[PDB]
């Protein structure tokens, strides 16, 4: 009930979704030769860890449970959204300090750069629509989970729905709070050895900036997320 | 039993099956060098997402639960009764598919994997409009046999695990084998037509093809060459399982 | 009873055919893949069929013989445990054949540039080239697995238990090329049908001719596979029945 | 109780473990191109079927349930009691494995995949007879640690799902890693000797080898270089866990 | 509660985690041509066996159950109470790991796959002593976060499937990602040091390398460049979660 509690559980959820994207990046590092959809699918299955963490442990992931809230019957969102952000950024910091970006001869870092960079090149509408698509999947996953009895039920019913949105490259704003900043940090602070390893340079990723993150992704994706969850809320009421 | 509620649940199921096909397209994108059956099997496993969604969330997928209706009524119903909501669920389902088509087109998703995502839809849609009426009805009955069986098995489950994961194999079987489900095609084929009709020139370049390569992808061909025979096959397929179940 | 049984037998023939269709789809185009891996996957898909039989209460020839012995409690005779075997066997056959017609009508055989169809031909053909004794032993092997799978399934207390306990034992027999008579009622005839009806196009895409599969005939199916395999399946069941009987008494 | 019941159940487990190894051979046939550990892992997963059969159906696999026995008695039990049926089970296990060797030979399975199935058996059996005595013991210790742990975990299960699938990882681990289980080897190595001695000229031509290339595969080598030291290790590994169990139960 | 029992269970957890890393080495042997991430993920999934063993059999793995201890007192316990038997458990853990090093060494396993199994250990171990101190601490924080969370989730489970399988993903995650767990490293790094110091000439030949290419693989480099910083990190990782847990519980 405490707003402090919620804030701590939202930070926790931010850390959890970062764990998920880290797993995704790890799983998909060096998979450029493998068929696109298969590599992404495996990445997405791995990503589901994060949602499983949130549900089993009771963390508060921005809007993920909106259908639960309606079923058992709201500016708390600002609290959760920002707590989420704080947790993601703390994990960005921890991941940077661990040296992980040099994993697989720097390919781990490159995977983050290219994944982060992809995410700031949508138009506003497609970003919104991918935000809609992503949260539809998350909210549905969380809903199914709640009809679950056992741990197995609650965790594993969420694997397919999550893997689908992730493998499909749909956009989740909180997940993005880890990924794009992680990309920005690497782009700005990577050693010369990393660039040599990876056959690239900072200027090849010139759109990976804070500004571009906020405007080309975070805003439209957050809007899209909100709409996605809203569509489900509004479908729920009629029923 | 409210007519408008099932309409919303039908629209929901349409979105659910569209989600299934999108997932299928995603998983099978760029699988060209992969053994045909292996790629198709994995796509089929992913596709099961849609039926898991339908059943667990309580959505209304055209005829998928017909076997249940019988046993629930302890065997008390007639022809003219078992299809009151049928055109209701059907067109509702269609709206769901079409809506998700619009949304998927707006997402710019067809440019995924250098346009290979889009190309996958083109080819998948294209394949579904080159069937003989007969073989489409047959693929149609084969598909619905698998869906109805999957749904009947689900209903004997207790846990969430039971209800969901018993449907994976039978669903994945019909999808990997390229059997025909009318509603799922309401997304796939119009998705292909939209892409064909409205794809940028850069897509065509990236992929290395042309709109003239998919000259059979028209709205009319969709209706007459697929939707009609497949729907009829879906119906006969569900027909058989009903007659068998009855005598029990 | 007998009429209800017959239909549940047709049902199982349908189910077992679905199993093999899935197997063929899964293994189509897997010539570059390691043999065992491709076959293992096909066998996991094939398990659908038995899952279908057990969960929907369908009647697959002899598959439950162990459950019946257990239910009798050792108060049963071998002479009673075979009245409706011929009924089930025949019903299974009808269902398998009906599915052969449905698969042929679908034109499914052209899938993957004729490769699906070719899969069936090569699979069917291989099944008609055993020695009689090879066929019998392969039949013993397949039915040990089927009977064990079904037996484990019956100790289950959820859908998950009953269905998934069978995946491994079924995959093992299918992946291993063991011989199950009912499954064969679909595969070999499906192959005979494709061979004697395939279009010139199929043969061109496939790169073969009907004369490459000269052993695929109804009579060769009956004598070189079905008889010995059926005998084998029966013996495989008998061994387990005999074993169970001793452990009980 | 009753030596005869136990004997038949042991025959059954010997068949069960033979089924396990057949599945492993089938799954790993033609996996020369695959990464080694990946092929071995998949075979190991397939192999667990054998232990699943033994536990679910109630068969008696040499020493596999020794920790259950100790726990059910609350450690109020002597080694003589623990080992009371070992000779009988070991023998019965052997009879079941040899019966399965015969059936597999009569099946003609060795020609599967143009003889590669049979070749896989030969190479697998041959590898198992080239250990030093100490290596074979330690590999035996390792194998039976895993089997007994697997069976231990299975007994805390409350559903068929629990009991079966909890053994997958620990069995796959011992198998993928090439640890040595004596009963499993009663199928595998004699299967090798049999193929080596009775394979057709067509087989040898198909796989491009000759019986001369597998001259270590004899009954006496099987017994002295594998079965004896592996059986010793198996017992030692079970023993180590039994010791551990006694003590953890003793410490009130 | 008994100290000697705890010690035996800590030796046991050391064995279980050693088993986990052996399985990881087995599955990833010869995987150099697979996508890096796929191979490590598979390895990581195999690795989860170790933790499944610890939880199912009630062995004591350094700090892994710290969150559960906090929950069982509704957060009404002190830091000093939490670390009460950390020394006992840490040393038991170590004894168990080292024992399994000795056994794996005597098994001759390092020659598996033409020495590739042993090469896999060398390179894995060697990697683990080339972090900066800060990196090793952070990698240690990261590994123990995932371990403590997995165990926490496992404790809300009711069936055996629940308790075991809920742990697969978070364990594979830390392992596939190359995060650093101190007890696991008590097997891995000493295993590499042993292979380096005692490998036959046949090994280095089959493997195309030499001991001088692994000059950092020493007991001292193990302690100072990995064990100390990684252990500190493991502790900080558990500490973070325990602190979060107090507050969640201290706010209704
Ligand atoms: O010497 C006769 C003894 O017979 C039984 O003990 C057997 C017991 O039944 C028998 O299973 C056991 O076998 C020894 C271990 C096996 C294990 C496989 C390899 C061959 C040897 O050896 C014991 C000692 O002979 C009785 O239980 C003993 O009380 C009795 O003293």
């Amino acid at each position: 009930k405490h707003p402090l509690k919620t804030f701590y559980l939202a930070i926790t959820a931010g850390v959890f979704i970062s764990i998920a994207f880290v797993f995704y990046i790890t799983a998909t590092t060096g998979t450029g030769t493998m068929p696109f959809g298969m590599a992404k699918l495996v990445g997405g299955i791995c990503f589901s860890l994060g949602l499983i963490l949130c549900v089993v442990c009771g963390a508060d992931l921005f809007t993920s449970t909106v259908l639960i809230v309606v079923a058992k019957a709201a500016k708390n969102w600002l609290n959760v959204y920002f707590g989420n952000l704080v947790g993601a950024l703390l994990f960005v910091l921890l991941m940077w300090l661990s040296g992980e970006y040099m994993t697989a001869n720097g390919q781990w870092g490159l995977n983050v750069l290219q994944t982060a960079d992809h995410k700031v090149h949508h138009t506003f509408i497609e970003a919104v629509c991918l935000g809609i698509l992503a949260n539809l999947m998350v909210c549905l996953a969380v809903w199914m989970s709640y009809s679950g009895r056992s741990l197995m039920d609650k965790a594993f019913i969420m694997v397919l729905p999550v893997a689908m949105f992730v493998a499909s490259g749909f956009e989740h704003s909180i997940a993005n709070m880890f990924m794009i900043p992680m990309g920005i940090v690497i782009r700005d602070f990577a050693s010369p050895e990393f660039w040599t390893a990876v056959g690239s340079a900072p200027e090849n990723f010139s759109h990976l900036t804070v500004m571009n993150f906020i405007t080309d992704n975070l805003i439209p994706v957050t809007i899209g997320n909100i709409i996605g969850g809203g569509l489900l809320v509004g479908l729920t009421y009629w029923v």
